[PDB]
């Protein structure tokens, strides 16, 4: 189902952060493209932690369902790692990285423009994966990767893509899920059997809230409990200074997962505004 890729073939390099029950690293990998060219190719190495090996299940289901579809706003899986007492995701490395960090790194210089450009890139991304019925189940800026920067010689808009859920929600513990609020829907709050397309809509718009907030984290000052209490006082997020699309987020992280808005209308009101 996966790609064997030799361990000799991937050198490891600088960590470059983590997730969920994971390690990222900076690659190498020599391979043999094209017309039987030698490559050397970085690439972003995720390793499931040595103690949590219990959810490699998860895991590498996660990074398989977004394989089997092919689209120019999902990063690009190259395999696995023959490594044995190791659990290794060899995936395409991405220039500039996360979108939450370079949010921050650029506060003062992201224009309305750029983030609606983002936004619709975001969506047409949603969009194709809900045509397919394939959740996603963990929609956040950090899950956004930066693939081009806007090239203000051509105007060339920036270009993301979609990086993989990594473990469920399912199965993933309470107290982890209860720190991803607001991005985890309250209903997957009460209960995570109510994993379902409906809850990419709600996180769509946490990441929309983010990509209008330069990097900040919503109820990063709330802790568990306070947070738990946000969404059982059926509270909103604070609307952006830059509420061009405060409306969008709103309806898109409406407590009624049934009435929240389709990728298709989502792109419509997006296409609205200017
Ligand atoms: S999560 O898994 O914690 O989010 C996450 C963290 C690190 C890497 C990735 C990721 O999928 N990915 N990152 C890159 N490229 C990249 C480029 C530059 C940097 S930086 N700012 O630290 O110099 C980091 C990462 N490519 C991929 N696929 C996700």
């Amino acid at each position: 189902v996966f790609h064997k890729i030799r361990n000799e073939d991937l050198i490891f390099n600088e960590s470059l952060g983590q997730g969920t029950f994971t390690k990222i690293f900076k690659g190498v990998r020599r391979e043999v493209g094209d017309y039987g060219q030698l490559h050397e190719t970085e690439v972003l190495l995720k390793v499931l932690d040595k103690a949590h090996r219990n959810y490699s299940e998860s895991f590498f289901e996660a990074a398989s369902m977004m394989s089997k579809l092919s689209h120019k706003h999902l990063v690009l899986n190259y395999g696995v790692c023959v490594c044995g007492d190791e659990n290794i995701l060899v995936q395409e490395f991405v220039k500039f990285g996360s979108l939450d960090t370079y949010l921050k790194k650029n506060k003062n210089c992201i224009n309305i423009l750029w983030k609606l450009e983002v936004a619709k890139q975001l969506a047409w991304a949603m969009h194709f994966l809900e045509e397919n019925t394939l959740i996603h189940g963990n929609v956040c800026a950090k899950n956004i990767l930066l693939i081009r920067e806007e090239d203000r010689k051509t105007g060339n808009p920036p270009f993301i893509k979609l990086s993989d859920p990594g473990i469920s929600i399912t199965v993933l513990p309470k107290d982890i899920l209860q720190e991803r609020i607001p991005w985890v829907p309250p209903e997957c709050i009460e209960n995570p059997k109510n994993l379902n397309l409906a809850t990419d809509k709600w996180s769509f718009g946490t990441t929309l809230w983010e990509i209008c907030s330069g990097g900040d984290k919503p109820l990063s000052a709330l802790d568990s409990q306070r947070k738990l209490q946000f969404y059982e006082d059926r509270h909103q997020l604070p609307a952006p200074k830059w509420a061009e699309l405060a409306n969008l987020i709103n309806n898109c992280m409406d407590y009624e997962p049934d009435h929240r808005p389709s990728f298709r209308a989502i792109i419509r009101d997006l296409n609205s505004l200017f």
